[PDB]
DNA sequence: AAATTT
DNA sequence: AAATTT
DNA sequence: AAATTT
DNA sequence: AAATTT
């Protein structure tokens, strides 16, 4: 199996696998059962912003998710990523639907990593039809309105159930090194989750994986395109 | 009195005012009596690097100080800087000598601040004779070898005792705002502390202050050009 | 008198001082009489973007101004800024109105300067607060209204006033050139909203570089754009 | 055949294929026969810096190469890269030796590309590790030796070998131009150490931009710099 | 998040 | 750039 | 950090 | 750009 560290924006409570009873943000270390969660007032139809940060000094993975004119949700977990991730990784965005569904639209995505200095930075404020610096997996597409659609959306603009897709940055990323004084990363993305159903599902995740990571077979719904099972 | 938050590289133990019995790095919140310290193996004559980081999510001020081919020293303190600093500040470097002395040479200095986005970034890898974007206070000079000398150094290159000087970035910095989702800063500087005396003193500090801050009268030696007294 | 280098977005043709017969973008080297101009299809009430670039290798000051879904206007002029500007400068935005008027609203402003090893400065304003301590506001310029910078006077309902002039300068001096530098470069970007009830909106917005102690010249409303003491 | 745009630091004059009679810097548009060259006082055994710049407004590819306390060499060529390169490219460093030889050591490399609202990419290498997974190494190129990138073969005591060619390409494709972009720009910087026991060191280093699937052309040691399949 | 069961 | 060919 | 005092 | 002066 892949090695996955993720931040989940989980729109749907799967209480059978440890989700709290409300939409939440969570920190996922090699399991869909979040090591840490916080309540998230997801706003159907509104553009949200997610901010993820980590540095080798505090070794604390932190995320903040917000909408304009609303209180943020924030979650943090103390984890030494040198003990979890390989030295080289790919970074990406994942989303899924199940028997309930939602648009999982990404409007922008930026990432910065630094090791003390070697740096990498990318910013996408628009996605083109042929975005050669992204690896699209499963149902993910680019070019529609200059957005990245992680999960399948029909020609009438309706989201489809039982969909999964991911976008990974083409270049491997040097996320830690034994000889580094300080290492840090940050990621930012803006997203639009819309459901015509009473209940949106299943969520979006920022993730870091082994370089050769692929969607686990059957990872639609509550597995968010990240995990082969709910252990 | 000014409002000061600083990271001290304290070369000289002033045990009468709570310094530990060894050269240390410390986090100073409105007092020279550090809220937190760590042991620092200062290397007389060698170029060192200091890295300071803070963000509004973790509200943890952290510093790392290192030399090539040596173990780092690191110190962190949980502090909400919105409760300590004014919304607008100046950032700077301070150094002092007393009855013992050292060169307090800065080879480079960079700073970045971001509020969610408004950003400010400066980098100095060399200092010119007439560096109009620095406010030099007390004995601080620029232009000698392209370095910033925070404290007085005679024409034969010998450091002088009972010296204090500071360099502040000209523009005020927006360090926090009630309406910001995320706020962060980082600072990096490289430094050369040399003493021909058995004992170097007194140290270098990165500091953040009220915009109109000036060297407190008599703040040579253990007060590091930051505090009017040892309370 | 100040030393000024500017890029003008000139909404109003002052034919008596060398302006062409249409709204234009111009490069101004120590004179309101542009060394170079290009036709500019200014879109009343629409958000525009201006991009200014220079480097010590090409020694060409270039600007592009655009609106979404419309053709850009671009102008370039070969000038060695080492022979024109002092080594240390302030950078800023200026705007004016006269008999005719317009909102001179700035929604965002960013600047980067680098000298090569490397000295750099970068600022970005995507919002302006009521108390923007890293800006020097001159004349009628105000911040805080909808998070925007209003270079010239507007009323409580957002209606522009005539006979207005204001400027915003970045607080820190900028090291724009150095004789011992291998490469020096700058870029600036700003987004702007020029809106007018008038048949002919006036007078325009400029990005400028000046001596550090520059102030609005006395009487510099209307066609002088808050930059020049006269039309020479 | 690949599509190549390069800046050559050409240490060896191949007069039979249009090189001038001295070490030169050149701009190469789909040919080893530079569209433009300038004299280059290459300093055997000293660390040099190369700076390459381009933007879609001036459409001028410019380079500067310098050593500390010495006069720069600079070359520029007016070219619209939209008419030459594919929209997506890889960027890289190439070097070669032939009968004569030199170390082609890279100490650092950085690149920035931006399309305007804005898409950006930036990387910086100030050290190279033994397993540099975000570089595609081609031919003799190796990383890890003193934290440097060695584009061509050197021995365990650091002595250069003849008849060598290697390249390092950034792993991710780069969006170098787009028809709907207002402004597009790139810059690259690298520091290099060219050292030789030979009377005439050869053959040089190049920064290049290519089709994403570019490889060292067969036989491209010596004067072809690992870029061109022939001297046309 | 709102019924339906123990 | 230096030697050799024409 | 190394003496000098309790 | 439109009106008025020369
Ligand atoms: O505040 C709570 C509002 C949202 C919950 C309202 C509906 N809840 C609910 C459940 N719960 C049991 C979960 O099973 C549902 C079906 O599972 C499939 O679909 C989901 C969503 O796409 C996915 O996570 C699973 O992996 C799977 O594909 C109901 O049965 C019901 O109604
Ligand atoms: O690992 C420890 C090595 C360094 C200490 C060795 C010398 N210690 C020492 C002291 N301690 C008492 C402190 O007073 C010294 C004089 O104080 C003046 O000088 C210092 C240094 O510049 C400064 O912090 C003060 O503010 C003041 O200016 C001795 O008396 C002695 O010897
Ligand atoms: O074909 C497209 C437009 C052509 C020109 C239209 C000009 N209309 C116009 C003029 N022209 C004379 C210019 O000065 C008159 C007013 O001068 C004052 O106002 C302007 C604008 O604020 C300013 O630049 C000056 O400095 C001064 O304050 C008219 O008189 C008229 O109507
Ligand atoms: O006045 C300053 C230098 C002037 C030229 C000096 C050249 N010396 C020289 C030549 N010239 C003929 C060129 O080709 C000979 C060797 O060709 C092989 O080696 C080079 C260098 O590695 C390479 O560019 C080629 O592609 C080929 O591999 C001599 O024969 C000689 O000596
Ligand atoms: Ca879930
Ligand atoms: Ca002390
Ligand atoms: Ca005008
Ligand atoms: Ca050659
Ligand atoms: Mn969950
Ligand atoms: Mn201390
Ligand atoms: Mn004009
Ligand atoms: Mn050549």
């Amino acid at each position: 199996a892949d090695t996955i560290v993720a931040v989940e924006l989980d729109t749907y409570p799967n209480t059978d696998i440890g989700d709290p009873s409300y939409p939440h943000i969570g920190i996922d270390i090699k399991s869909v059962r979040s090591k840490k969660t916080a309540k998230w007032n997801m706003q159907n139809g509104k553009v949200g912003t997610a901010h993820i940060i980590y540095n080798s000094v505090d070794k604390r993975l932190s995320a903040v998710v917000s909408y304009p004119n609303a209180d943020s949700a924030t979650v943090s977990y103390d984890v030494d990523l040198d003990n979890v991730l390989p030295e080289w990784v790919r970074v990406g965005l994942s989303a899924s639907t199940g028997l309930y569904k939602e648009t999982n639209t990404i409007l922008s995505w930026s990432f910065t990593s630094k090791l003390k200095t070697n740096a990498l930075h990318f910013m996408f404020n628009q996605f083109s039809k042929d975005q050669k610096d992204l690896i699209l997996q499963g149902d993910a597409t680019t070019g529609t309105d200059g957005n990245l659609e992680l999960t399948r959306v029909s020609s009438n603009g309706s989201p489809q159930g039982s969909s999964v897709g991911r976008a990974l940055f083409y270049a491997p990323v040097h996320i830690w090194e034994s000889s580094a004084v300080v290492a840090s990363f940050e990621a930012t993305f803006t997203f639009l989750i819309k459901s015509p159903d009473s209940h949106p599902a299943d969520g979006i995740a920022f993730f870091i994986s082994n370089i050769d990571s692929s969607i686990p077979s059957g990872s639609t719904g509550r597995l968010l395109g990240l995990f082969p099972d709910a252990n």
